[PDB]
């Protein structure tokens, strides 16, 4: 079966990880959307213009909105992505056929919207180069970062080929992860994030979301469906891309 | 020997075309620059608020005035980048060691700085699914443009691989090439942008700078040195990127 996947990418970062995936995808007979989120890619915002996650989610949000009634979509988010996924579930759930989660974090409803990005903080607690800095929107003290690259290099990329590596320090701008601003923000409903079929795709060779976190999280979030994936790092839509679309065809001849 | 390249992109891209060029360069040991000209790749500026190509040219301008006295770099430039070179050649020929033509428009002295535009447009007139528009820059009206995805398929990216052709088409921008703007700007010096040593790269492969075109730019204006690269198509730096370095080593070694 074909499906309509919405690729969501992580903070700093762009539509442009998926350059690769997208139109692998396609030669499967899939329409692909690949999103740029606010102040990331070439999307005209700023960082500083962003004042929480949902403002940084409004893409995706206005992407979906836009869906004809009756059209769904399978949503597939990566490391930070899992987080725009329940913002907009939690908003547009009757048009998410499915979401896929790829080396992402995922969010629960027992537990406040910050509670799985505090525990991949206590994981993951050296991000090595990386800078950080503030700036205030609404009246709340948001801190921002870019991310280091030799954090990139190591963590990230790990596996990946220089030229693509070159990709990153060429596009990744200022982000900000909005954790003090989810700690305040409401809990992901059941109705909404809570219905929704939920695919887990990881592999225990991803270098920042480390085995005990991603594992903690299947735990603690029992997913519909869990696929790992064997070797890779944790871009394994650029290191495993020809698997990944494997296991997105099968999501997509499943959920609809 | 060892050199400081500089590579500028032409316009609707950014400094992501380099991203394979970029790391093989330095991999032979050489300083690599590889910068976002305004409203590019992710310059925070938007082409509205340029009126000219030489603010257009700002970010090269700067990278220029920051360097130590004494230090010299190789420009190379691709496609429109030959008229940023122009520019910044009037203004800071001391710190050019040479300049590297690749693929890219060669102005000249005795004519109007649209003069080689102007030829281009009279041997390639259809740009195919290109969309233009108009906005207003210090009382003057300037025609923007953004790359057709049929344009860059077909005459830009023909023999890249379809991953880099998706970059293309989720990271090009709107621009413009300020045409009528350099038709009313000064002339460029024979003393400045003249004295520099000009190395021109092509290939007659290339499916929109065709054959008529670039050989009769180096008709027009003799380049020191030619090369001319066997197959490929307009992105050299992709289809091409080994042969490409074995030059800039061999113009490295050449001039400095």
């Amino acid at each position: 079966a074909f499906a309509h996947f919405v690729l969501i990418h992580t903070i700093c970062h762009g539509a442009w990880i998926w350059h690769k995936l997208k139109p692998l995808l396609e030669a499967l007979g899939h329409k692909v959307t690949a999103l740029d989120l606010a102040a990331s890619g070439v999307d005209p915002r700023q960082i500083e213009e962003i004042g929480s996650f949902d403002e940084y989610s409004e893409p995706l949000l206005t992407f979906l909105e836009a869906l004809p009634p009756g059209e769904k979509v399978i949503l597939v988010g990566e490391s930070c992505g899992g987080l725009n996924i329940a913002i907009a579930a939690d908003k547009y759930c009757e048009k998410i056929a499915a979401a896929v989660f790829h080396n992402s974090v995922l969010p629960d409803t027992e537990h406040c919207p910050s509670y799985v990005v505090d525990k991949l903080m206590e994981v993951f607690p050296d991000w090595k180069d990386t800078t950080y800095f503030t700036y205030t929107k609404d009246g709340k003290e948001i801190t921002g970062l870019k991310l280091g690259f030799t954090l990139l290099r190591e963590n990230l990329y790990t596996l990946c080929g220089p030229e693509e590596y070159e990709l990153a320090k060429m596009l990744t701008r200022k982000g900000s992860l909005f954790q003090n601003i989810l700690a305040k923000r409401p809990f992901f409903t059941k109705e909404g994030y809570g219905s929704i079929k939920k695919i887990y795709v990881w592999t225990d060779q991803d270098e920042i979301f480390l085995p005990e976190f991603q594992l903690w999280q299947i735990e603690n979030y029992k997913p519909d469906k869990v696929y790992k994936v064997e070797g890779g790092d944790h871009l394994l839509q650029l290191t495993k891309t020809k698997e990944i679309a494997e296991i997105l065809q099968e999501v997509a001849d499943t959920y609809n």
